[PDB]
Order: structure tokens, then C-alpha cells, then sequence
């Protein structure tokens, strides 16, 4: 079959993690309506098996023919090539929307100094995000069905809301409402719903993060 090592929940090693990029492979998975094993693996305390297919130690780590594969763009790719329909190429004009967000949220979450640039720092990638989505139709970046880019970009606008607002009471501004709706959509496919990390859990995993 194919299997799927994906980061275990800080805390509580039998729950679902917070890995972002873990969360882009099962919800391809999932739009494609495959079939898998998940193995949830605690970083903190990696099992050995584990260890002797996955040199690293990192995950999402993908089992497919007897291979084990690693990289989140790797796994998804190689499951567009092997299951083909329903398609979820992204035109390769927006499949680097919104890339910068994720980059720019870490930084303001991390960030104690008021005036280090890093808040608008990451205005300015929502803002590249709004001004895409209210110029091009959708719901989704590439219109009216779900494609990688929005699969990458789902866990990433996850954790940035729920981190966001759990350590700095910080939300979107209500001046972007394409964002909104666009993470309202998101949020709400049954492939985000039956894939998403627990609140909790990426409170949990960002805690030991939010300052070195």
C-alpha cells in the first residue's frame, strides 16, 4: 500500500501533528481519494525502523512502489505523475503564489522587537495574495477546483492563524477580504477538515519555537 510517515503531535504522540508539510502530502492524498497508512512519528523520540528508511530522520516521509521518498514537492509530484485523476496541476503562472508567507509569518511570530519591519514584512506577502485572488476567479487561486498550490498554501494559512492569534492576539487585517474568504474555503474542503491538525497541537509545537 502506500504509507506515510507524518510528525506526531508535541505533547501527545498518538494525535496528528503540526507539520505543514506533511499536511500538503495527506491532503493530496486525500483530493486524488487514495488509499494510505499513516505512521505518526514522535521527533522527540524516533523509533528505529523508522531511522533505517528515512536517513535524515525528517518527515513527510511517502512509501510508494518500494521506495521510501522524501520532500513534500517530491511526494506530491510523484503522486500527480502516478494518479493522475482528478487532476491538481497548478498553471505554473500561479504556482508560486503566496509563496512568501509562510516565511514571513514565522519571522513576525518569532520577532519581540515592535519595530524589526517583520509585521510588514508579511503585510506585504497578504497583500500579494489579495491582489491575485481579487483579480483572478476562483474560489481557489487557479478558479473553480482545488489545485497544489492551494494544498501547499492551506496548512501554511493555517498555522498562521492559529499561531498568529493564539500568541499575539493578531489577525488578518479586515482589509484583506479575499483573503478571508480564500482561508474560509480552504478551510472548510472535506480534505482540510479530515487532514487538519488539532488547534492545540500547533500551539504545542510552535511553543518550544517562538523564542531561542
Amino acid at each position: 500500500a502506500l504509507e506515510i510517515c507524518v510528525k506526531a503531535a508535541v505533547g501527545a504522540p498518538d494525535h496528528l501533528g503540526d507539520c505543514p508539510f506533511s499536511q500538503r502530502a495527506l491532503l493530496t492524498l486525500e483530493e486524488k481519494s487514495l488509499t494510505y497508512k499513516i505512521h505518526l512519528i514522535n521527533l522527540s523520540d524516533k523509533p528505529q525502523w523508522f531511522l533505517d528508511i528515512s536517513p535524515q530522520g525528517k518527515v513527510p516521509v511517502l512509501k510508494i512502489d518500494d521506495k521510501w521518498v522524501t520532500d513534500s514537492d517530491v511526494i506530491v509530484g510523484i503522486l500527480e505523475e502516478k494518479y493522475p485523476d482528478p487532476p491538481l496541476k497548478t498553471p505554473a503562472e500561479f504556482a508560486s503564489v503566496g509563496s512568501n508567507i509562510f516565511g514571513t509569518f514565522g519571522t513576525f511570530l518569532k520577532s519581540k522587537d515592535s519595530n524589526d519591519g517583520s509585521e510588514h514584512a508579511l503585510l506585504v506577502e497578504l497583500e500579494a495574495l489579495e491582489n491575485h485572488l481579487k483579480s483572478h476567479d476562483g474560489p481557489f487561486i487557479a478558479g473553480e477546483r482545488v489545485s497544489a498550490v492551494d494544498l501547499s498554501l492551506a496548512p501554511k494559512l493555517y498555522h498562521l492563524q492559529v499561531a498568529l492569534g493564539h500568541f499575539k492576539s493578531w489577525s488578518v487585517p479586515e482589509s484583506f477580504p479575499h483573503v478571508h474568504n480564500y482561508m474560509k474555503t480552504l478551510f472548510s474542503l472535506d480534505s482540510f477538515e479530515k487532514t487538519k491538525t488539532e488547534e492545540k497541537y500547533v500551539i504545542s509545537g510552535w511553543a518550544p519555537k517562538v523564542n531561542p
